């Protein structure tokens, strides 16, 4: 989990904040098996839309 958080932080701060706010989302993506890149992509796209 720590590695996942570090990766998100290195890519962006917004991604890190999102993961912290909703740990559930982090768990959901891990269960799915998606990729770290794809997951931040979705997150950043939603952020821009909002």
């Amino acid at each position: 989990m720590a590695g996942l958080l570090r990766f998100l932080l290195s890519k962006g701060r917004a991604l890190y904040n999102w993961a912290k706010s909703h740990v559930g989302k982090v768990w959901e993506w891990l269960k799915s098996g998606a990729t770290y890149e794809q997951i931040k992509e979705w997150i950043e796209n939603a952020l821009g839309w909002r």
